[PDB]
């Protein structure tokens, strides 16, 4: 049971050792289209890249690439795609993959300012009656309402396929009090947060894959899916202590590198899944 081991490897300080195998074991594919020279421009950092195998393809004839990664997690019934926060010129990329992919909510686990520098581009509309019009993929973006808690925002977009006149709501779940620095002390709010995306429907499968960025889509957004696809394993196993956080981890990076990005991140998703165990039993 993993309660017993966080105690060993926390008790023995052997976070930054586990987190090391996890490196070493990690699975490594080919990503060719991201290092095109003609995609520079669509990557955020230039270590992250999506694997040819998992990446998210745009339907446009011209560039179909996109800084994104399909997740299946088999046993789970879960698929997440992961992307980086939007940059400036892949904005319109973004909505149009949101849209292709019937998503019905994304969750942004990022500020658009962290640390004093952008993070993310300001991918949504921030007034109901300023909306913002994507003219390279034909989309129109509004914001219908806005819900501001202590902990996150929830708000109620609506996307338009100008050329088909077409439009379906997206929830944009922002979880807005994750520190600078570290993670958090206590997982209670994340949980709360978790809880709150799985009640919209946004994660079942009637659906689309749910978007989940934070500014790398790894880190953070790591620690999201990982929490997710945990429990729910522990709902389904005739054995809930047969969930190996560490398989399920390795599993979920052979869609896409560098999930969890840092020792703190491995031990705070323990702890979530070790907390929210508890309300799941």
């Amino acid at each position: 049971e993993m309660e017993k081991e966080f105690e060993q490897i926390d008790k023995s300080g052997s976070w930054a050792a586990i987190y090391q195998d996890i490196r070493h074991e990690a699975s490594d594919f080919p990503s060719r289209v991201a290092k095109l020279p003609k995609n520079k421009n669509r990557n955020r950092y230039r270590d992250v890249s999506p694997f040819d195998h998992s990446r998210i393809k745009l339907h446009q004839e011209d560039n179909d690439y996109i800084n994104a990664s399909l997740i299946k997690m088999e046993e789970a019934q879960r698929s997440y795609i992961l992307t980086q926060g939007p940059l400036p010129n892949t904005v319109g990329h973004f909505w149009e993959m949101v849209w292709e992919q019937k998503s019905r909510g994304v969750v942004m686990l990022n500020r658009v300012m962290e640390k004093g520098s952008l993070k993310c581009a300001q991918y949504w509309p921030q007034k109901e009656e300023k909306e913002m019009i994507f003219e390279d993929t034909n989309l129109k973006l509004t914001l219908i309402s806005e819900d501001i808690k202590s902990y996150y925002t929830v708000r109620q977009l609506e996307l338009e396929n100008l050329t088909t006149q077409e439009t379906r709501e997206i929830l944009h779940f922002h979880y807005t009090t994750w520190p600078d620095f570290g993670v958090p002390e206590s997982p209670a709010s994340f949980l709360n947060f978790l809880f709150k995306v799985r009640e919209s429907g946004s994660l079942s499968p009637e659906h689309g894959p749910v978007v989940v960025h934070c500014s790398a889509g790894i880190g953070r957004s790591g620690t999201f899916c990982l929490a997710d696809t945990c429990l729910l394993l522990m709902d389904k196993r005739k054995d809930p202590s047969s969930v190996d956080i560490k398989k399920v981890l390795l599993e979920m990076r052979k869609f896409r590198m560098g999930l969890i990005q840092t020792a703190d991140q491995l031990r705070f998703s323990y702890l979530a899944v070790i907390e929210g165990a508890k309300f799941i039993m």
